[PDB]
DNA sequence: GGGGGAAGGATTCC
DNA sequence: ATGGAATCCTTCCCCC
């Protein structure tokens, strides 16, 4: 099977390029501005000629002006790089009928039944991207092999505006030579617990006793990483289905005031509901980042489908409950809506 | 013992 | 140090 994963590069902040070229050349940083003071939030990603400067995703914005003061900030504007993502995602589905949207700038594509050998999947690589590129003006990495994980270690590989293949002969030294905090899925919580069992590498999950690592990491998890050291991994791309939306908006200052609260809570309500569009939830997490950044939240699933109305009571009560078995402040409060009927 | 759910949290990542 | 969303884990609960 043959996996072509394709990855947008800088996206947000290539986007912003492509909206007005006049900025390709200077550091560019989409930022997300949380109005707390002036220049607080953070970054939510830059060009490549301000991330060589250490300015990248993640970053408060007040670290990256203080790297680069000259650099171009420009608030995210989320709505357009959707809009631009979903044009180009409709381009590859012209070359696969099997397409799995990752995210707003990945896509991993099952080109198998298109193509012999590697060979015939590079120049598709090309074919791709030239094709995006003279359509939108977007370069993006691609990335192949004969699963998804590999294609997009591939990719990874390659950033940006590359492409490359993965072989699977090469995939046989990458299980043995890639640090398998590169495996996408291990963060460094499951990077550290997997130092701790001496696994640095894919293989090394061999060694190891399975119900040890079932304990370490979890059962997914342990499955996950064996199958890729066997070379037995083999997840299918399928389509994936929107399967909760919602809203979370930092406050001016910190707060644990019910009527200081509500009015950024019904706000967060208004448009995840907007967001919602045709969907009827069945159930609503109120979700709250109190002021030590750490993350509470209160739900619940209804026997039928919430209207705005119903949101907005029970979302009162479930923050209620929130400031009540919790002392802390809360910094930032939203809702959360799932199980779409 | 074990088949569901539901809830709150932990992790990862775009 | 913003903000959106999937997945998985643990625990509690109801009951055959
Ligand atoms: N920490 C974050 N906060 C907000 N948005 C983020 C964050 N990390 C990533 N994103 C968003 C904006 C990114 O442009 C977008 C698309 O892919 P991603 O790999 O995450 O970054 P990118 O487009 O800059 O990738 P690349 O390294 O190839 O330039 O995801
Ligand atoms: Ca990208
Ligand atoms: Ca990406
Ligand atoms: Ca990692």
């Amino acid at each position: 099977m043959i996996v072509l994963f394709v990855d947008f590069d800088y996206f947000y902040a290539q986007v912003e390029e492509v909206l007005n070229p006049s900025l390709k050349g200077k550091p560019v940083v989409v930022c997300v501005f949380s109005g707390r003071f002036e220049d607080s939030g953070a970054v939510a990603t830059a060009n490549y000629e301000a991330r060589k400067f250490g300015v990248k995703a993640g970053i408060p914005i007040v670290e990256a002006k203080k790297i680069l003061p000259n650099a171009v900030y420009l608030p995210m504007r989320k709505e357009v790089y959707q809009q631009v993502s979903s044009r180009i995602m409709n381009l590859l589905r012209e070359y696969s009928e099997k397409i799995e949207i990752a995210s707003i700038d990945e896509a991993y594509l099952d080109i198998s039944d298109k193509v012999r050998d590697y060979r015939e999947a590079y120049n598709l690589g090309l074919e791709i991207k030239n094709k995006i590129l003279e359509k939108e003006k977007i370069t993006v990495t691609v990335g192949i092999s004969k699963n998804k994980v590999f294609a997009k270690i591939a990719a990874d590989m390659a950033k940006p505006n590359g492409i490359k293949v993965i072989d699977d002969e090469e995939v046989k030294r990458l299980i043995r030579e890639l640090d398998i905090a590169d495996v996408p899925g291990i963060g460094n919580i499951t990077a550290e617990k997997l130092k701790k069992l001496g696994i640095n590498k894919l293989v090394d999950t061999l060694s190891i006793e399975f119900d040890k690592l079932k304990g370490m990491i979890g059962e997914a998890k342990a499955k996950y990483l064996i199958s890729l050291a066997r070379d037995e991994y083999n997840e299918p791309i399928r389509t994936r289905v929107r399967k909760s939306i919602g809203r979370i908006v930092t406050m001016k200052r910190n707060s644990r005031n019910l009527e200081e609260i509500k009015p950024y809570l019904f706000r967060a309500i208004e448009e995840s509901y907007y967001k919602l569009d045709k969907r009827i939830p069945k159930a609503i997490h109120v979700v709250a980042v109190t002021e030590d950044l750490d993350i509470v939240s209160r739900g619940r699933t209804f026997p039928h489908g919430i209207s705005k109305e119903t949101a907005y009571s029970e979302s009162v009560k479930l923050l209620q409950k929130i400031l009540e078995e919790d002392e802390r402040k809360i910094r930032r409060i939203g809702v959360r809506f799932s199980k779409f009927i």
